[PDB]
């Protein structure tokens, strides 16, 4: 029954360590992809990634960071930013039963799980493993490592759904507020970047391997010669809040979440059916009586995936399709963190009135003909935006956000 | 607004491969803990575990099982049982937008995450890794691997929260129905059992190590000489359904879910605060006009944990406490699968009118004095039952289930 808005955001990504840096990159169509000596040394074929350009050493208290893996660290930093951006003080959100946290990652921590196994097999056994691997490697690490130090008393758990992970976290947060159980819920996620995890993707042939010499051109959603996505890492968090509660404290409102769709393909384990995406987008548009001005597609730069989504978009919008752009062309695929980060990019476009470009399209794919895929930064007042997130196992999520009247 | 009931269940645990075996074990007070050569050979101090005594070979189609890890296998078999028990046919739950699945695991698959890293570092590299490690190792493996083959079209994702994982999955399923978004939601989870995961717990001193010579006595919740929990694996699944929809199809109803609590401690990373549990139980009891007849405790058999929960119980019920028993004394701690399996044990006690015994208590802990702890199988007509699930990161979940009027 309650209305839900976003009143704060935080982000650590391949194209910026805060929203100011991210805004700059989006407007310039700047790539965050670099060559990775780590991936190459591991024996992989894909040697490019969207890495976080930031030394996190000493940014978090020793007694707090000892339980964390990179996914949790990225999410933590993003939350600190979100709290400051939202203008919330400790006395308001801490030890408050009406304030919760829903954040997750797609793979937990392959790095620390492998570390533990490797240590256990050495001559020092248990002594070499140490007592902190469980909180670093458990699937709920991102929520557990944040809810505790931030003194959260409300809901506390992680939602995981591969590449749709953080989108579902935001959606579930919305639901908690609509149910009247929470007034504020920090929602987002994080994902570490390491060969331990990346090699499994390369092994299934999902990663780009043809552009290692020109890193910034590897991620090329919609380009006729795309050859897989570029793995990335990072984190993001947004403050989901009940409308009256936000207005009562004089919060800055970025937008209202007016639609949330969550569906399942029930078809293929790794490829989207398209049919599920159609139902997801429609579900998210139910009751939304303003046109979608911009759509931030899932578009990972894969042969099948890119066009399956475009086909879904055509069926949903008919001859009234919105401006479209795939920011992954610039940032790479941050997996579990993709949902929240892309929701954030969309919010920035909505807040500053511009559409970020879909870069690296040298030869548009035949199946993309006729659609308005923006390839250059465009100034334009936007009112309603949509963001898609699809994951392995046929899990779909769509979020629709709209400016609040006045 | 909608009322929610459980119309089917499935389970694969250390004390039974279906509800018939589980029921017999609960009544007899039979342990499912055995000696593990695998754990001993790995270099661990804890050599006992609650293993699934079932050969799963050929129980799942080749093309489907190739994408799964053990957690998914256990959950899959549990879902098959639940579907048959619920009396649902393919046309009833398949390709139906109103039917979903919410199931998870606490750690995904440490075994396959390590396999991938090991294979990659060998002479075959990517070829040895293979194309199936991602779906086996990703945190959402359990939901992805079930939703796809069972043709699920509704919600599809995993909730993870350490030892409260599958309890939150059931609670979220309840919310989806209350929101009127789904008519049926399969909820539960699974967890693999392997040294790759167990050694990290031993490394932090969380597992029992003093009773390897007498495996069946290692797990002893509330006993003065307990020394940590006994790790276990397995799966569970329940059919969460809207009341009218269930009645309309002549379904057998085990009970109605009349309360669901989800809170956070915001205190310690590994130990429960007690305060969070109090708030969680009170939240789940709100509006419930009948007394709690039986409480299936979290009780993992750890020095600190066991008494913190007892203190919370005492705070909530005072001198009028319900009958209490920790089934983990029999089954071991199945981590991510604990929530749903224990909900199932509780439903069986409600359905068959008996209280399972809290075994292995040779010297009751002094802090348990004055509480109604049951140590002998006791026939008694139950009407309302409660089950607690707490996890690392201070995450709490409580479910309250009650019989439906006549
Ligand atoms: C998006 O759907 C692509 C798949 C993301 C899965 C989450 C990350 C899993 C890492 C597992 C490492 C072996
Ligand atoms: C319950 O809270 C006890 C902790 C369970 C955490 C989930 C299982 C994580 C295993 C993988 C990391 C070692």
């Amino acid at each position: 029954m309650k209305r839900v808005v976003i009143t704060g955001l935080g982000i650590v990504s391949s194209i910026g360590n805060n929203q100011q840096e991210v805004l700059a990159s989006l407007r310039e169509g700047r790539s965050g992809i670099t060559f990775s000596q780590e991936l190459k040394d591991s024996g992989m074929r894909s040697h490019v990634w969207g890495n976080v350009k930031l030394d996190t050493t000493g940014l978090i208290d020793r007694k707090v960071v000892r339980f964390m893996s990179d996914a949790s660290i990225y999410a933590f930093l993003s939350m600190e930013q979100a709290i400051a951006d939202a203008g919330l003080s400790p006395e308001a959100y801490q030890n408050n039963p009406r304030v919760g946290l829903i954040a997750g990652s797609g793979g937990g921590s392959p790095r620390f799980q492998v570390f533990g196994a490797d240590a256990m097999r050495g001559p020092r056994g248990l002594k070499a493993v140490g007592p902190y691997v469980v909180t670093k490697a458990m699937a709920s690490g991102v929520s557990a490592c944040l809810a505790t130090p931030f003194k959260i008393h409300g809901v506390n758990y992680s939602i995981s759904s591969a590449s749709a992970t953080s989108a579902h976290c935001i959606g579930n947060a919305v639901e908690q507020i609509q149910l009247g159980k929470q007034d504020i819920v920090f929602a987002g996620g994080g994902e570490e970047l390491c060969w331990e995890m990346a090699c499994e993707f390369d092994a299934m042939g999902a990663l780009s391997t043809k552009y290692n010499d020109t890193p910034e051109k590897a991620s090329r959603t919609y380009d006729a010669h795309r050859d897989g996505f570029v793995i990335a890492g990072g984190g993001g968090m947004v403050v989901v809040e009940e409308l009256e509660h936000a207005l009562a404290r004089g919060a800055h409102i970025y937008a209202e979440i007016v639609g949330y769709g969550a569906t399942s393909d029930g078809a293929d384990m790794v490829a989207p059916s398209g049919e599920g995406a159609v139902r997801c987008m429609k579900m998210a548009m139910h009751g939304v009586d303003t046109p979608i001005d911009y759509l931030n597609s899932h578009g990972t730069s894969t042969p099948v995936g890119d066009v399956k989504e475009l086909a879904a978009i055509r069926e949903v919008f008919g001859d009234k399709s919105p401006a479209i752009s795939a920011t992954k062309a610039m940032t790479g695929h941050s997996l579990g963190a993709a949902g929240v980060q892309e929701a954030i990019y969309s919010l920035l476009m909505l807040e500053h009135g511009f559409i970020a470009p879909s870069i690296n399209i040298e030869e548009l794919d035949e199946q993309a003909a006729g659609l308005n895929i923006v390839t250059e930064t465009t100034d334009r007042e936007l009112t309603t935006v949509m963001s898609n997130s699809f994951g392995f196992g046929g899990t779909n999520a769509t979020l629709v956000m709209r400016k609040l009247k006045d």
